[PDB]
């Protein structure tokens, strides 16, 4: 189901706010004191390497918590930027108020922690993929994963997505021009087709 | 610490010699662990069995937590004792009951999951754009940046073999060997013995 009494009980203690596409909701390095929850829309989580190249860590969607990593220890800073990808409606609540809720009904912490565990798995797998997959394998895996994001439109030949070469590069950790060359190959190999800011993935 | 005591008194604690596999990747997850004493390595590997260490965990760390929140999860990684270990253990089902009495125990587990997410994301962002040379270089450069470093005429000095490097980055032993040799021939490092001087800093 989309939601449930526990989530709605939780949401009743929150203020829900709207953000236009491309808003930065969370800035890296700032003090964390607030927990968020996506009621509609999607965001990208961003970090940088030591040279200041931007990497897209994750997409997060409706039903996902954000800003949860500061909850657990005093005086923590936001680990990453979070930017709207889509017009967003986002519930929000102070860590203070959320800690009470946790005592009232620990399941709400269970819900949150299920997401942190999944994130650690997913993020660990990407790490492994740096070393175990080659760049072509990583782009291809990325196309496969994008293909089952909840925003992926349906098509006679498989899932259609919309993403720039730039964005694919930032997800995988390679340049825009490398993505360019590789997509060209992939479709010349009739595994995908790519006309527009928009790509059809066969199978999925 | 009243809460850890309480939690431990509901576990069974066992001893494992250095080098035991505590957790096997792919196996069905139903049990939670907690390191009472000792250190462990958390590892993944490809179809060739190139290993990559995701992390070390130490005394006071939970392990095998990631299957707790959904039925029928498999273990995401191998976990291997690095020293001799004393490891407490508890069924997920009984850990769920403890969480009902005192959610603070889940606060402590989740705090660690958050620290691990932060560390692992950092490594990903820091390595993703590098090739295997970059990643071996940065690794060396980072040990020059830690406490275990001696000084030198030419720069910082470090101890570590080719296996150990292969693990930080994900690559074979022969590949590390080739790249250390290149780096040496390009006079960025010296391999005097099976230790390494990193020229700079
Ligand atoms: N590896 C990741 N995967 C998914 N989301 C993340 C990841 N790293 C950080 N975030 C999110 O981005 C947020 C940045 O602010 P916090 O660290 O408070 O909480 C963080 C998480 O909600
Ligand atoms: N990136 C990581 N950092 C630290 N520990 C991890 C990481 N990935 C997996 N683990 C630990 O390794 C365990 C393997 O079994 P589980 O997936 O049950 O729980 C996992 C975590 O306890």
């Amino acid at each position: 189901p989309q939601t449930d009494p526990t989530l709605e009980w939780f949401l009743s203690h929150c203020h829900i706010h709207k953000y236009p596409s491309k808003s930065t909701l969370i800035h890296q390095g700032e003090k964390a004191e607030t927990l968020y929850y996506i009621v509609k829309g999607s965001v990208a989580v961003l970090i940088k390497d030591e040279e200041g190249k931007e990497m897209i860590l994750s997409y997060l969607n409706q039903g996902d918590f954000i800003g949860e990593l500061g909850l657990f220890e005093e005086g923590q800073e936001r680990s990453a930027w979070v930017r709207a990808k889509t017009a967003c409606e986002v519930a929000e609540i102070s860590y203070k108020k959320f800690r009470q809720l946790i005592q009232v009904n620990p399941d709400i912490l269970m819900r949150l922690s299920a997401q942190m565990a999944r994130r650690l798995q997913v993020t660990s797998e990407k790490l492994g993929n740096l070393a175990f997959l080659d760049v072509t394998g990583r782009i291809a895996q990325t196309l496969l994963n994008l293909a089952k994001q909840p925003d992926a439109m349906t098509h006679p030949d498989g899932m259609q997505i919309k993403i720039t070469r730039q964005e694919i590069g930032q997800i995988v950790g390679c340049s825009r021009e490398t993505v360019g060359r590789i997509l060209k190959m992939l479709e010349d190999q009739n595994l995908i087709s790519a006309h527009g800011k928009t790509i059809v993935v066969y199978g999925t």
